[PDB]
């Protein structure tokens, strides 16, 4: 029998698994998840509550990945196998070692080369005085790859091991994609099913 508590599930604030639904208005730009989302019909969304421009303006090509990243985390109903019991430090669920596809990670790392940041663990240590995050005193802004010198360090460390970049590539059926064309189905559904069956 399928471990359905790990499939097509969203972890809610009372730490019960609930079903996804129609995507809410705030997440309209998370297009791939319009029909089936954990961000479904107050908010705690990194679509606007997080300062991407903490070290000057982030390049558009870089920010796009962070939107995809935000969308996956907030909307995906296919992260069940990686959802953890404790998530008190996270705005929604806590996931651990999500097998991000090789390309998603590598392209993310390359597209953010010309951007800047001041720390490698974006999950903690920000100064929230202004209502949004700024680099704390002592945290020097540097080129992106100064804090993330390899795709692995970026994807694995930026959100403290929310991802573990996979050696598998898109289409393998064995890694989670950060974005996709929903008209061609949702590729991460079979990936979730696969890991639920194996773990
Ligand atoms: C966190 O940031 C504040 C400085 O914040 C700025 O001023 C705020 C009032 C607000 O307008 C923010 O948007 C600005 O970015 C630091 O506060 C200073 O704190 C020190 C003592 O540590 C004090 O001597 C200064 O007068 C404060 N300056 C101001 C302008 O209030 C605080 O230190 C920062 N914390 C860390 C660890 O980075
Ligand atoms: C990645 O490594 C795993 C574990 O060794 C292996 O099973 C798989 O074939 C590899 N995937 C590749 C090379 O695309
Ligand atoms: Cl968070
Ligand atoms: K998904």
């Amino acid at each position: 029998w399928a471990r359905t508590e790990l499939l097509n599930v969203c972890m809610n604030a009372k730490h019960h698994k609930e079903k996804p639904g129609p995507e809410d208005k705030l997440h309209e730009q998370c297009r791939p998840w319009r029909k089936n989302a954990c961000c479904s019909t107050k908010d705690v969304s990194y679509l606007y509550r997080f300062n991407w421009n903490h070290c000057g303006e982030m390049a558009p090509a870089c920010k796009r990945h962070f939107i995809q990243d935000t969308c996956l985390y907030e909307c995906s109903p296919n992260l069940g196998p990686w959802i953890q019991q404790v998530d008190q430090s996270w705005r929604k669920e806590r996931v651990l070692n999500v097998p991000l596809c090789k390309e998603d990670c590598e392209q993310w790392w390359e597209d953010c080369r010309t951007s800047y940041t001041c720390k490698s663990n974006w999950h903690k240590g920000w100064n929230w005085t202004s209502g949004f995050n700024k680099c704390a005193v002592g945290a020097a802004c540097q080129p992106f790859h100064f804090y993330f010198p390899t795709p692995t360090v970026l994807c694995n460390e930026i959100w403290t091991h929310s991802y573990k970049v996979s050696n598998y590539s898109r289409g393998s059926g064995r890694c989670i994609q950060m974005w996709f064309d929903p008209a061609q189905g949702n590729p991460n559904e079979e990936v979730a099913r696969f890991y639920a069956a194996a773990m």
